[PDB]
């Protein structure tokens, strides 16, 4: 099951403007909740999620760069999950970012 979401990126904090089902169902939060958050998706970070990657991933979409980012993220219910963000810029024909798909993959549990 494919888990995205597309962010605005001509928003300062690029906020959540899709999700699909995918995504909602894997990290426990409903796409009420997810929808106009920032994209970094912040509300998935917990005790093992290194600066590291965070910052990493933020990079990404400060700079508009296509970017995988393996990071520690938390479903709602708590439990941990190592996931691969998948930073996708999409620009237009002039060169400027319009908006951002970012996948999520489960590399394994906990």
């Amino acid at each position: 099951s494919r888990k995205f979401i597309i962010a605005n990126a001509r928003v300062e904090n690029c906020a959540v403007i899709y999700c699909n089902d995918g995504f909602c169902e894997l990290c426990g939060y409903s796409r009420a909740e997810v929808m106009q958050r920032p994209c970094t998706c912040d509300f998935l970070h917990g005790p093992r999620t290194q600066r590291r990657a965070a910052a990493q991933i933020a990079q990404a979409l400060l700079g508009a760069e296509e970017r995988k980012v393996e990071i520690a993220f938390y479903r709602k219910d708590g439990s941990c999950f190592l996931c691969l963000v998948d930073v996708v810029p999409v620009k237009n024909e002039d060169g400027a970012v319009i908006m951002f798909i970012l996948n999520f993959e489960v590399v394994m549990e906990k």
